[PDB]
Protein backbone atom coordinates (compact mmCIF):
# COMPACT_ATOMS: atom_id res chain seq x y z
CA UNK A 1 0.00 0.00 0.00
CA UNK A 2 1.15 3.74 0.12
CA UNK A 3 3.40 4.76 2.76
CA UNK A 4 3.46 8.27 3.62
CA UNK A 5 6.69 9.30 5.78
CA UNK A 6 5.52 12.10 7.95
CA UNK A 7 7.89 13.86 10.62
CA UNK A 8 6.87 15.93 13.16
CA UNK A 9 9.31 18.68 14.30
CA UNK A 10 9.31 21.96 16.81
CA UNK A 11 10.82 23.59 19.53
CA UNK A 12 10.65 21.35 22.49
CA UNK A 13 7.65 20.78 24.96
CA UNK A 14 5.23 22.37 22.14
CA UNK A 15 3.22 19.34 22.12
CA UNK A 16 4.96 16.96 19.17
CA UNK A 17 4.64 13.72 21.23
CA UNK A 18 0.96 14.35 22.26
CA UNK A 19 -0.38 15.28 18.73
CA UNK A 20 1.03 12.19 17.74
CA UNK A 21 0.27 9.64 20.71
CA UNK A 22 -3.81 11.25 20.45
CA UNK A 23 -4.08 10.25 16.84
CA UNK A 24 -2.58 6.78 17.50
CA UNK A 25 -3.58 5.77 21.18
CA UNK A 26 -6.57 7.83 21.44
CA UNK A 27 -5.23 9.32 24.87
CA UNK A 28 -3.80 12.71 26.12
CA UNK A 29 -0.44 12.41 27.82
CA UNK A 30 0.16 15.29 30.46
CA UNK A 31 3.55 13.76 31.88
CA UNK A 32 6.68 14.94 31.58
CA UNK A 33 8.74 12.74 28.84
CA UNK A 34 11.45 13.98 26.71
CA UNK A 35 11.70 12.48 23.24
CA UNK A 36 15.21 11.30 21.82
CA UNK A 37 13.51 9.53 18.43
CA UNK A 38 10.33 7.33 18.60
CA UNK A 39 8.80 6.23 15.15
CA UNK A 40 5.09 5.28 15.10
CA UNK A 41 3.59 3.01 12.10
CA UNK A 42 -0.12 2.74 11.58
CA UNK A 43 -2.65 1.35 8.80
CA UNK A 44 -5.29 3.82 7.89
CA UNK A 45 -7.84 4.87 5.43
CA UNK A 46 -7.89 8.40 4.57
CA UNK A 47 -10.43 9.61 1.95
CA UNK A 48 -11.18 5.81 1.04
CA UNK A 49 -6.90 5.26 0.40
CA UNK A 50 -5.69 2.56 2.49
CA UNK A 51 -2.10 3.80 3.75
CA UNK A 52 0.09 3.61 6.33
CA UNK A 53 1.27 6.08 8.31
CA UNK A 54 4.99 6.50 8.93
CA UNK A 55 5.78 9.06 11.53
CA UNK A 56 8.89 10.21 13.01
CA UNK A 57 8.11 11.52 16.13
CA UNK A 58 11.68 14.14 16.83
CA UNK A 59 13.36 15.72 19.95
CA UNK A 60 13.68 19.31 19.76
CA UNK A 61 17.20 20.67 21.01
CA UNK A 62 20.84 21.60 19.54
CA UNK A 63 21.55 18.48 20.46
CA UNK A 64 19.47 16.23 17.81
CA UNK A 65 20.65 18.99 14.86
CA UNK A 66 22.43 15.66 13.43
CA UNK A 67 19.77 12.80 13.89
CA UNK A 68 17.39 15.91 12.46
CA UNK A 69 19.55 16.59 8.84
CA UNK A 70 19.16 12.14 8.74
CA UNK A 71 15.74 12.41 9.54
CA UNK A 72 14.30 15.38 7.68
CA UNK A 73 16.04 13.88 4.37
CA UNK A 74 13.40 11.11 4.00
CA UNK A 75 10.35 12.60 5.36
CA UNK A 76 8.62 13.45 2.64
CA UNK A 77 5.92 15.93 4.88
CA UNK A 78 6.85 17.56 7.98
CA UNK A 79 4.61 19.09 10.44
CA UNK A 80 6.18 22.23 12.21
CA UNK A 81 4.61 22.82 15.82
CA UNK A 82 4.42 25.59 17.59
CA UNK A 83 2.75 26.05 20.91
CA UNK A 84 0.51 29.28 20.69
CA UNK A 85 1.06 30.35 24.46
CA UNK A 86 4.83 29.87 23.69
CA UNK A 87 6.09 33.29 21.53
CA UNK A 88 9.74 31.42 21.44
CA UNK A 89 8.46 28.55 19.99
CA UNK A 90 6.34 30.54 17.31
CA UNK A 91 9.89 32.43 16.30
CA UNK A 92 11.93 29.08 16.39
CA UNK A 93 9.27 28.22 13.54
CA UNK A 94 11.51 29.77 10.89
CA UNK A 95 14.74 27.61 12.18
CA UNK A 96 13.10 24.43 11.33
CA UNK A 97 11.50 25.45 8.15
CA UNK A 98 15.14 26.61 6.74
CA UNK A 99 16.86 23.46 8.07
CA UNK A 100 14.13 21.62 5.98
CA UNK A 101 14.46 23.40 2.77
CA UNK A 102 18.47 23.02 2.81
CA UNK A 103 18.36 19.29 3.77
CA UNK A 104 15.39 18.79 0.81
CA UNK A 105 17.00 20.85 -1.68
CA UNK A 106 13.15 22.78 -1.80
CA UNK A 107 11.29 25.67 -1.69
CA UNK A 108 8.18 23.81 -1.09
CA UNK A 109 7.95 20.96 0.33
CA UNK A 110 4.59 19.26 1.89
CA UNK A 111 4.24 21.20 4.94
CA UNK A 112 1.49 22.68 7.53
CA UNK A 113 1.95 25.13 9.83
CA UNK A 114 0.68 23.81 13.37
CA UNK A 115 -0.40 25.78 16.43
CA UNK A 116 -0.99 23.76 19.34
CA UNK A 117 -2.17 23.49 22.87
CA UNK A 118 -5.37 26.11 21.05
CA UNK A 119 -7.41 24.63 24.50
CA UNK A 120 -5.26 27.51 27.26
CA UNK A 121 -6.78 30.40 27.58
CA UNK A 122 -3.13 32.05 27.73
CA UNK A 123 -2.14 33.02 24.24
CA UNK A 124 0.56 34.49 23.39
CA UNK A 125 0.41 34.14 19.76
CA UNK A 126 -2.31 35.74 17.74
CA UNK A 127 -3.82 33.31 15.18
CA UNK A 128 -3.92 36.02 12.79
CA UNK A 129 -0.14 36.42 13.28
CA UNK A 130 0.97 32.48 12.72
CA UNK A 131 -1.78 32.57 9.15
CA UNK A 132 -0.08 35.43 8.07
CA UNK A 133 3.35 33.54 8.35
CA UNK A 134 1.56 30.28 7.04
CA UNK A 135 0.32 32.29 4.20
CA UNK A 136 4.00 33.56 3.49
CA UNK A 137 5.55 30.13 3.75
CA UNK A 138 2.32 28.88 1.18
CA UNK A 139 1.38 26.46 3.34
CA UNK A 140 -2.32 25.60 5.40
CA UNK A 141 -2.54 27.07 9.36
CA UNK A 142 -4.02 24.49 11.56
CA UNK A 143 -4.71 25.09 15.64
CA UNK A 144 -4.48 21.85 17.38
CA UNK A 145 -5.48 20.50 21.04
CA UNK A 146 -3.64 17.62 21.82
CA UNK A 147 -5.80 18.00 25.25
CA UNK A 148 -9.30 18.07 23.30
CA UNK A 149 -8.67 16.11 20.40
CA UNK A 150 -9.47 19.42 17.81
CA UNK A 151 -7.46 19.29 14.93
CA UNK A 152 -5.62 16.77 15.38
CA UNK A 153 -6.61 14.56 12.34
CA UNK A 154 -7.01 17.28 10.63
CA UNK A 155 -3.73 18.54 10.89
CA UNK A 156 -2.54 15.15 10.10
CA UNK A 157 -4.81 14.36 6.79
CA UNK A 158 -4.01 17.75 5.87
CA UNK A 159 -0.23 16.88 5.60
CA UNK A 160 -1.04 13.74 3.56
CA UNK A 161 -3.27 15.49 0.97
CA UNK A 162 -0.49 17.90 0.59
CA UNK A 163 2.02 15.28 -0.06
CA UNK A 164 -0.87 14.02 -2.34
CA UNK A 165 -1.09 16.97 -4.67
CA UNK A 166 2.82 17.66 -4.74
CA UNK B 1 -15.32 39.41 10.63
CA UNK B 2 -14.27 37.80 7.76
CA UNK B 3 -16.59 35.86 5.90
CA UNK B 4 -16.48 32.67 3.21
CA UNK B 5 -19.23 32.60 0.37
CA UNK B 6 -19.28 28.89 -0.18
CA UNK B 7 -21.22 27.44 -2.65
CA UNK B 8 -21.92 23.44 -2.64
CA UNK B 9 -22.50 22.30 -6.15
CA UNK B 10 -23.81 18.67 -8.07
CA UNK B 11 -25.77 16.16 -9.71
CA UNK B 12 -29.29 16.20 -7.70
CA UNK B 13 -29.71 13.67 -5.24
CA UNK B 14 -25.89 13.65 -4.65
CA UNK B 15 -26.11 14.57 -0.67
CA UNK B 16 -25.34 18.35 -0.88
CA UNK B 17 -27.98 19.39 1.37
CA UNK B 18 -27.52 16.53 3.55
CA UNK B 19 -23.67 17.45 3.97
CA UNK B 20 -24.82 21.11 4.45
CA UNK B 21 -27.38 20.52 7.38
CA UNK B 22 -24.94 18.04 9.43
CA UNK B 23 -22.54 20.40 9.58
CA UNK B 24 -24.79 23.30 10.74
CA UNK B 25 -27.94 21.71 12.21
CA UNK B 26 -25.92 18.22 13.39
CA UNK B 27 -28.44 16.07 12.05
CA UNK B 28 -28.74 13.97 8.94
CA UNK B 29 -32.00 14.45 6.74
CA UNK B 30 -32.73 11.08 4.98
CA UNK B 31 -36.10 12.29 3.39
CA UNK B 32 -36.69 13.58 -0.24
CA UNK B 33 -36.90 16.93 0.07
CA UNK B 34 -35.24 18.38 -3.22
CA UNK B 35 -33.41 22.19 -3.04
CA UNK B 36 -34.44 25.34 -5.39
CA UNK B 37 -32.06 27.32 -3.04
CA UNK B 38 -31.07 27.59 0.47
CA UNK B 39 -28.81 29.63 2.21
CA UNK B 40 -27.26 29.12 5.39
CA UNK B 41 -25.13 31.89 7.57
CA UNK B 42 -22.84 30.75 10.60
CA UNK B 43 -20.51 31.95 12.97
CA UNK B 44 -17.45 29.90 13.46
CA UNK B 45 -14.18 29.74 14.80
CA UNK B 46 -11.77 28.01 12.11
CA UNK B 47 -8.16 28.10 13.08
CA UNK B 48 -8.55 30.35 15.60
CA UNK B 49 -10.20 33.04 13.05
CA UNK B 50 -13.92 34.08 13.90
CA UNK B 51 -15.60 34.36 10.79
CA UNK B 52 -19.13 33.86 8.64
CA UNK B 53 -19.36 30.83 6.86
CA UNK B 54 -21.81 32.11 4.41
CA UNK B 55 -22.92 28.98 2.27
CA UNK B 56 -25.36 28.61 -0.73
CA UNK B 57 -26.64 25.38 -1.19
CA UNK B 58 -27.99 24.80 -4.83
CA UNK B 59 -29.82 22.88 -7.22
CA UNK B 60 -29.27 20.05 -9.38
CA UNK B 61 -30.22 20.31 -12.62
CA UNK B 62 -30.87 22.12 -16.28
CA UNK B 63 -34.16 24.41 -14.53
CA UNK B 64 -31.42 26.04 -12.85
CA UNK B 65 -28.38 26.70 -15.10
CA UNK B 66 -30.22 30.32 -15.37
CA UNK B 67 -29.78 30.60 -11.03
CA UNK B 68 -26.03 29.17 -11.26
CA UNK B 69 -24.62 31.85 -13.11
CA UNK B 70 -25.40 34.11 -10.97
CA UNK B 71 -24.90 32.24 -7.95
CA UNK B 72 -21.18 31.25 -9.11
CA UNK B 73 -20.27 34.43 -9.76
CA UNK B 74 -19.76 35.64 -6.52
CA UNK B 75 -19.01 32.19 -4.70
CA UNK B 76 -15.21 32.59 -3.11
CA UNK B 77 -15.15 28.49 -2.90
CA UNK B 78 -17.34 25.52 -4.65
CA UNK B 79 -17.56 22.34 -2.60
CA UNK B 80 -18.18 19.74 -5.88
CA UNK B 81 -19.86 16.47 -4.76
CA UNK B 82 -21.00 13.67 -6.43
CA UNK B 83 -21.80 10.11 -4.85
CA UNK B 84 -20.09 7.31 -4.57
CA UNK B 85 -22.69 5.12 -5.67
CA UNK B 86 -23.71 6.87 -8.70
CA UNK B 87 -21.16 7.60 -11.88
CA UNK B 88 -23.49 9.34 -13.38
CA UNK B 89 -22.93 12.36 -10.79
CA UNK B 90 -19.06 11.56 -10.85
CA UNK B 91 -18.86 11.75 -14.50
CA UNK B 92 -21.41 15.04 -14.06
CA UNK B 93 -18.18 16.73 -12.05
CA UNK B 94 -16.85 17.71 -15.31
CA UNK B 95 -19.44 19.83 -15.96
CA UNK B 96 -20.01 21.68 -12.71
CA UNK B 97 -16.22 22.59 -12.92
CA UNK B 98 -16.16 24.02 -16.31
CA UNK B 99 -19.11 26.41 -16.12
CA UNK B 100 -17.46 27.85 -12.50
CA UNK B 101 -14.24 28.14 -14.47
CA UNK B 102 -16.57 30.05 -17.24
CA UNK B 103 -18.61 32.50 -14.75
CA UNK B 104 -15.24 32.46 -12.81
CA UNK B 105 -12.52 33.76 -15.80
CA UNK B 106 -10.06 31.51 -13.81
CA UNK B 107 -8.75 28.11 -14.44
CA UNK B 108 -7.73 27.84 -10.72
CA UNK B 109 -10.80 28.68 -8.06
CA UNK B 110 -10.75 27.52 -4.55
CA UNK B 111 -12.31 24.03 -4.35
CA UNK B 112 -12.49 20.60 -3.08
CA UNK B 113 -13.85 17.23 -4.92
CA UNK B 114 -16.13 15.92 -2.57
CA UNK B 115 -17.41 11.84 -2.61
CA UNK B 116 -20.53 11.61 -0.64
CA UNK B 117 -22.38 8.32 0.58
CA UNK B 118 -18.57 6.82 1.77
CA UNK B 119 -20.80 5.03 4.24
CA UNK B 120 -22.14 2.70 1.70
CA UNK B 121 -20.71 -0.29 0.74
CA UNK B 122 -21.73 -0.82 -3.08
CA UNK B 123 -19.46 2.10 -4.66
CA UNK B 124 -19.40 2.26 -8.09
CA UNK B 125 -16.75 5.16 -8.22
CA UNK B 126 -13.09 4.00 -6.84
CA UNK B 127 -11.26 6.44 -4.70
CA UNK B 128 -8.66 5.89 -6.83
CA UNK B 129 -10.21 7.24 -10.07
CA UNK B 130 -11.65 10.67 -7.93
CA UNK B 131 -8.17 10.67 -7.05
CA UNK B 132 -6.86 10.82 -9.99
CA UNK B 133 -9.43 13.67 -10.97
CA UNK B 134 -8.83 15.31 -8.57
CA UNK B 135 -4.59 15.52 -9.03
CA UNK B 136 -5.52 16.45 -12.87
CA UNK B 137 -8.21 19.41 -11.33
CA UNK B 138 -5.10 20.77 -9.08
CA UNK B 139 -7.69 20.20 -5.93
CA UNK B 140 -8.01 18.20 -3.03
CA UNK B 141 -9.92 15.11 -3.26
CA UNK B 142 -12.16 14.68 0.66
CA UNK B 143 -14.63 11.74 1.18
CA UNK B 144 -17.65 11.94 3.56
CA UNK B 145 -20.28 10.84 4.85
CA UNK B 146 -23.50 12.63 5.92
CA UNK B 147 -24.80 10.23 7.28
CA UNK B 148 -21.90 9.20 10.27
CA UNK B 149 -20.48 12.62 10.10
CA UNK B 150 -17.31 11.27 8.75
CA UNK B 151 -15.30 14.19 6.49
CA UNK B 152 -17.80 16.72 6.80
CA UNK B 153 -15.77 19.20 8.79
CA UNK B 154 -12.95 18.01 6.90
CA UNK B 155 -14.63 19.34 3.21
CA UNK B 156 -15.74 22.16 4.33
CA UNK B 157 -12.69 23.82 6.71
CA UNK B 158 -10.54 22.04 4.05
CA UNK B 159 -12.49 24.36 1.27
CA UNK B 160 -12.00 27.57 4.16
CA UNK B 161 -8.43 26.95 4.16
CA UNK B 162 -7.86 26.95 0.13
CA UNK B 163 -9.80 30.25 -0.01
CA UNK B 164 -7.04 31.89 2.51
CA UNK B 165 -4.87 30.58 0.00
CA UNK B 166 -5.67 31.83 -3.22
N1 LIG C 1 -3.19 21.72 27.58
C1 LIG C 1 -2.31 21.30 26.71
N2 LIG C 1 -1.08 20.88 27.07
C2 LIG C 1 -0.53 20.13 26.09
C3 LIG C 1 -1.00 19.93 24.83
N3 LIG C 1 -0.15 19.12 24.15
C4 LIG C 1 0.84 18.98 24.92
N4 LIG C 1 0.66 19.44 26.16
C5 LIG C 1 1.51 19.31 27.30
O1 LIG C 1 2.79 19.93 27.02
C6 LIG C 1 3.86 19.13 27.63
C7 LIG C 1 4.82 18.71 26.59
O2 LIG C 1 4.13 17.77 25.75
P1 LIG C 1 4.90 16.71 24.83
O3 LIG C 1 3.92 16.05 23.90
O4 LIG C 1 5.72 15.82 25.67
O5 LIG C 1 5.85 17.72 23.98
P2 LIG C 1 7.13 17.56 23.07
O6 LIG C 1 7.13 18.70 22.15
O7 LIG C 1 6.93 16.29 22.39
C8 LIG C 1 8.46 17.55 24.09
P3 LIG C 1 9.99 17.05 23.60
O8 LIG C 1 10.43 18.09 22.56
O9 LIG C 1 11.02 17.09 24.68
O10 LIG C 1 10.01 15.81 22.87
C9 LIG C 1 3.16 17.93 28.34
O11 LIG C 1 2.96 18.21 29.74
C10 LIG C 1 1.82 17.83 27.60
O12 LIG C 1 0.82 17.27 28.43
C11 LIG C 1 -2.19 20.51 24.45
O13 LIG C 1 -2.70 20.63 23.33
N5 LIG C 1 -2.81 21.12 25.50
N1 LIG D 1 -26.38 6.85 3.33
C1 LIG D 1 -26.28 8.04 2.79
N2 LIG D 1 -27.30 8.62 2.13
C2 LIG D 1 -27.10 9.96 2.03
C3 LIG D 1 -25.99 10.66 2.37
N3 LIG D 1 -26.18 11.98 2.12
C4 LIG D 1 -27.30 12.03 1.52
N4 LIG D 1 -27.99 10.88 1.53
C5 LIG D 1 -29.33 10.63 1.09
O1 LIG D 1 -29.42 10.93 -0.33
C6 LIG D 1 -30.73 11.55 -0.61
C7 LIG D 1 -30.53 12.87 -1.22
O2 LIG D 1 -29.95 13.72 -0.22
P1 LIG D 1 -30.03 15.32 -0.28
O3 LIG D 1 -29.15 15.92 0.77
O4 LIG D 1 -31.45 15.76 -0.28
O5 LIG D 1 -29.37 15.57 -1.75
P2 LIG D 1 -29.31 16.78 -2.76
O6 LIG D 1 -28.11 16.57 -3.58
O7 LIG D 1 -29.23 17.96 -1.91
C8 LIG D 1 -30.72 16.73 -3.67
P3 LIG D 1 -31.24 18.00 -4.63
O8 LIG D 1 -30.18 18.14 -5.73
O9 LIG D 1 -32.54 17.76 -5.33
O10 LIG D 1 -31.21 19.30 -3.98
C9 LIG D 1 -31.48 11.63 0.76
O11 LIG D 1 -32.36 10.50 0.92
C10 LIG D 1 -30.33 11.57 1.78
O12 LIG D 1 -30.77 11.01 3.01
C11 LIG D 1 -24.91 10.00 2.90
O13 LIG D 1 -23.75 10.38 3.09
N5 LIG D 1 -25.18 8.69 3.15
MN1 LIG E 1 8.25 14.50 22.45
MN1 LIG F 1 -30.64 19.68 -1.85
Amino acid sequence: MTEYKLVVVGAPGVGKSALTIQLIQNHFVDEYDPTIEDSYRKQVVIDGETCLLDILDTAGQEEYSAMRDQYMRTGEGFLCVFAINNTKSFEDIHQYREQIKRVKDSDDVPMVLVGNKCDLAARTVESRQAQDLARSYGIPYIETSAKTRQGVEDAFYTLVREIRQH
